[PDB]
């Protein structure tokens, strides 16, 4: 609560803005002083400099130099802008050091398309306030206090009148402040959701063109713009209510300076020139009051923009803490009852319990929707179990720091996602070492990628492009297997890595992986049982429960379901010749 | 060329801005006139209204009402903002009516993750110019011309001097204009590329967390921010060069009004008060000159921002033109010498020629990297062939309008992409009809989806989230097959639709599809030959060439390769029991 406190804390966590802004403020206050000084000099300076010829020759250069001193007020502007930029740049670094550290559950919950716009399109709203309206506020406040002291030395009562009228402006501007806050929050939310929709539509352009939904999607993208337009005009329709109201307040103050002006008109007003000058300076003060009002409305709008970004920085990332660096990684992974559900109500794993042997092939097999890839996401500690935990040699897996547990496990996903860039920026990813270009090569050959990656310009960059769309549906899986094999991992985890590639490449990659990972522990999902018949252990997973565990022969002889699960399989290939 | 012409054309293609802006301009010019009028009245108005009390009682209300007429200058501001918003909103509709109409080749070429920022983060730069600096320019120009006529009626020569000095300001401000243009273009390009990088990183968060590349990716996201910061400070470092230079120009003009002032000081300067007033009004004119300079620099920056968006609107979309609405769709698709390459140099299809029979199953089978999905992208006219064309009943497929050709062909891709939203927003997509709930069902039951879609809260929305990540890798393929089966298509095209689902679901979906699509033409890719043994025709595709075409038995007996391609397959399943 008290939005100003968290906003200024979020700004003050961007430290190096703090230094030169003082110099900026000093230059601005001195420029404001010289602005207040110029007329008081210039009038009697005209009569004083009656001999313009002689005055301009020697002292006239002063009348030039002060002007370029006005030039050195421009510096203050640039100063602000530089410091201004640093603040928003600081903000982006904060968010980009938080977004990629939040646990994956936050990204299953919040769709990450929108948070990207939170990083890119929100802080650009914080730019305008810091860049201009802070200078506006400071010059306005100093000019107002100066004119206040002036009129105070003019009068003892009418200054009290205006200083009481000002609080009325505060209480009449508060509701517009709240409305600006609410409108800015909804507009920033709407721009975030719009960019999310558009980023989720465009990369799927093949689906749009093929389903013939160009028109429906243009409509659903137009209805998103129109909810910006209204939220981009209603806000304007509130800002217009700062123009009259402020003047309206001065109107009352005028009646005030008239009312007491009529009340004091016997003793006061004897120097009616004093009253006239009072009114003149009231005009001169109504200008900077408008400036201060613009700054307060912009502060409320900026808080309304960043009140959603002020909680992405409070989400508790979770990286290396225990530091118990893994030392063996060659132990059998034990699972004691390990139950887990993405949402807390429904359970997808109901007291699973298996023993992944060390240095052998264990195949998690089962019908779709059974909860296998979620079993790996448990086994790689993306999430954490709700029931009892995993162990290595009777030690819980929460005793080893995550950085020492993900640098030992090479995990090929069901999608085999690629990122835009080179193929040497996806075959080697995050490897702190310099790959040595004999290593990228042995890894690709162990994934049967060296054949197809030499027909193109090279390993060099067949820029895979966005989501690896410049490669096939089989070549990108081969590249993902290569990325997993490059790290020389102790525990391998293939989530159907031979899914979308043909039979020949399947046999080759199988031979290579079995030649390499002989002494290490491997866990493969086999959607078609022909590829894991030789596995050492099998885990039949159905509905989040491990129904049958054992070798292929004993399980198929003891498990009724899996036999059919194999038999139909056999039938098709047993039908191939006849 | 001549950037102002294309920019104003791009704005004028947003018509309904055009109307109320005239009212806005009239209100602004009248407010500028009353601003120029106020002092000339107010001085002798203090003298004439010395009554103090009698003037305020009856006529004093005028001194109030004109102030709220100042309030009705605020309207003009809101007017601009409203019209301002409409322009940028208009722009977004233009781009969103162009981006989803460009042929897919443009999206293979230009990564779409940057064009999304071109739509969302560029026009927000056009907002500031239209919202404020157009009013600034108009008031400044009118005030400058008024003061020019004033000083002209004061003097016949010194006004010529200042009107000659102004062109010097033009020629000294041109280079800053060009620098602002270049900096704005590079900054907009950099923000686009940054948002592209970030949108291609974040949705792959599992890959980042699992490859342990949190630190490398934070670094590659920080190096993107720093190239905004520099491009966001260098621009500021150019804007600061408008402050002094303009004043510097006035400096010369001062010497000018002094120089001829000394030249004419014999005849002129006899009314030295005239010279003093000339200098005073030169100050009063140096203010609006700064305003006009700000507007010109902002115009150059806005052109620098939109000079990349002014060509996305010139890319020649390609939708329904010939209008020869397809009438039969039950003819055999003939392929004449066809050849196609994504880039013009390398050919991926080298004179392919096949005959997809009408009402039968033709299976395109072949090793990965062979060019099958590109053969479908030819057969669905995403791209167009470079060699001879496709035909239906001896008629080229470029004789039928695309809208009548994509509403007849249901095409399941290799990725089976989903979009965030309901499952009833992906099982039925772009269908103009109301999709009864009995139809969504006889569809999702034909794809073996009715079983898993009832365990969850319902068809309603087990929101599949961004890229369908709230569903499995098999459930989303089943949903994609459902989306293809819902449209009741004459030509079906399954690009490995039974890839990532288990054997039982494979058999069920195969039985359902063979029960439904018996009278229609189907084309399936089979990566594992057990699923298309019963197909009527086979197309062995290797390296973009159709090596063997025929039934399974005759081809396997006549084609040496495919036999091994089958035999090894058999071996694994022939090894399953032993
Ligand atoms: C929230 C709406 N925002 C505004 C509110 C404003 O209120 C004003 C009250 C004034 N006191 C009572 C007369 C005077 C003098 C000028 C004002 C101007 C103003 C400033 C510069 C040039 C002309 C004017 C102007 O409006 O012309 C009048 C000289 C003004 C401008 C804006 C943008
Ligand atoms: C590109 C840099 N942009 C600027 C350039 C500027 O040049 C100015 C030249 C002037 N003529 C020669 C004296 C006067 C009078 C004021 C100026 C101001 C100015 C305007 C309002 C209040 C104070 C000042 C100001 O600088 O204080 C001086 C009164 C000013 C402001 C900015 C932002
Ligand atoms: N955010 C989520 N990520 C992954 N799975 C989720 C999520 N939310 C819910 N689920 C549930 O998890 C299950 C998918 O995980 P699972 O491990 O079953 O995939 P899978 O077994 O690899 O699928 P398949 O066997 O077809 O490859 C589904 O039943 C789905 O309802
Ligand atoms: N933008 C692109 N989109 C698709 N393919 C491209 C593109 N650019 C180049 N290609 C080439 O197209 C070929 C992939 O298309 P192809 O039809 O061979 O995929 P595929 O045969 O379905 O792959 P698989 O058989 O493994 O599923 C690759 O050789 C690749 O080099
Ligand atoms: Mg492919
Ligand atoms: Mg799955």
């Amino acid at each position: 609560k008290s939005k100003l406190k968290p906003f200024f804390a979020l700004v003050r966590r961007t430290n190096p803005s703090y230094g030169k802004l003082a110099f900026a403020l000093a230059l601005s206050v001195v420029t404001t002083l010289v602005s207040l000084l110029i007329p008081l000099l210039t009038k009697q300076l005209v009569d004083g400099f009656s001999m313009s010829n002689l005055s301009g020759t020697q002292i006239g250069l002063i009348a030039l130099v002060f002007f370029v001193q006005a030039g050195l007020s421009a510096y203050a502007t640039y100063a602000l802008n530089y410091n201004g930029q640093k603040i928003i740049s600081g903000l982006r670094e904060l968010l980009w050091k938080k977004l990629i550290k939040l646990p994956v559950s936050y990204f299953d919950t919040n769709a990450s398309g929108e948070t990207v716009s939170r990083v890119t399109n929100d802080t650009m709203v914080v730019k305008e306030l810091i860049t201009t309206h802070i200078s506006g506020f400071i010059t306005g406040i100093i000019s107002v206090i100066g004119s206040l002291t002036i009129l105070f030395i003019m009068n003892w009562k009418l200054t009290l009148l205006v200083l009481v009228v000002v609080p009325l402006a505060a209480l009449i501007l508060v509701p517009i402040g709240r409305k600006m806050f609410s409108i800015s929050r909804e507009t920033q939310d709407e721009t975030a959701r719009f960019t999310g929709l558009l980023n989720q539509i465009l990369p799927e352009i093949r689906l749009v063109k093929a389903s013939n939904a160009e028109d429906v999607e243009y409509g659903r993208g137009k209805m998103g713009i129109s909810s910006l337009f209204k939220l981009g005009v209603r806000e304007a329709k509130v800002q217009s209510l700062v123009g009259p109201l402020i003047s309206l307040v001065l109107m009352a103050a005028l009646v005030a300076v008239i009312g007491y002006g009529g009340m004091q008109v016997s003793s006061g007003e004897l120097t009616a020139g004093a009253l006239v000058a009072f009114i003149l300076y009231l005009f001169q003060i109504i200008m900077p009051m408008g400036q201060i009002t613009t700054f307060f409305t912009q502060l409320q709008k900026s808080i309304g923009a960043t009140e959603r970004m002020i909680e992405i920085l409070a989400e508790e990332e979770e990286d290396t803490v225990t530091g118990k660096q893994i030392e063996n990684a060659h132990l059998p992974i034990q699972l004691d009852r390990v139950s887990f559900g993405y949402k807390p109500d429904q359970l997808i794993l109901k007291e699973v319990s298996a023993v992944i042997e060390a240095g052998k092939v264990t195949a998690i097999v089962g019908p779709s929707g059974g909860g296998k890839t979620t079993l790996f996401k448990l086994l790689e500690r993306f999430y954490s179990p709700t029931a009892g935990t995993i162990r290595l040699g009777d030690e819980p897996v929460d005793t080893y720091s995550l950085e020492s547990w993900r640098e030992h496990i090479g995990y090929v996903s069901q999608e085999s996602p690629l990122m835009s860039g080179t193929i040497r920026e996806n075959i080697c990813y995050g490897l702190e070492r310099d790959v040595t270009d004999a290593e990228i090569e042995k890894a690709a050959e162990m994934a049967y990628a060296l054949n197809f990656i030499k027909e193109l310009p090279n390993q060099f960059d067949t820029e895979v492009g966005e989501r690896g769309i410049m490669l096939s549906g089989g070549q990108r899986q081969r590249i993902a297997i290569a990325r997993a094999l490059l790290r020389n991992p102790s525990i391998l985890m293939l989530d159907a890595a031979t899914s979308s590639l043909d039979s020949q490449s399947e046999k080759s990659v199988q031979q290579a992986l079995e030649v390499l990972m002989e002494g290490r522990t491997t866990i493969v999902i086999a959607h078609r049982l022909s590829t894991v018949v030789d596995a050492d252990q099998l885990l039949f997973v159905e509905k989040g429960e491990i129904t049958g565990r054992g070798t292929h022969h004993e399980l198929m002889a003891s498990h009724g379901l899996y036999r059919d699960f194999a038999e139909q399989q056999l039938k098709m290939n047993a039908d191939l010749e006849n």
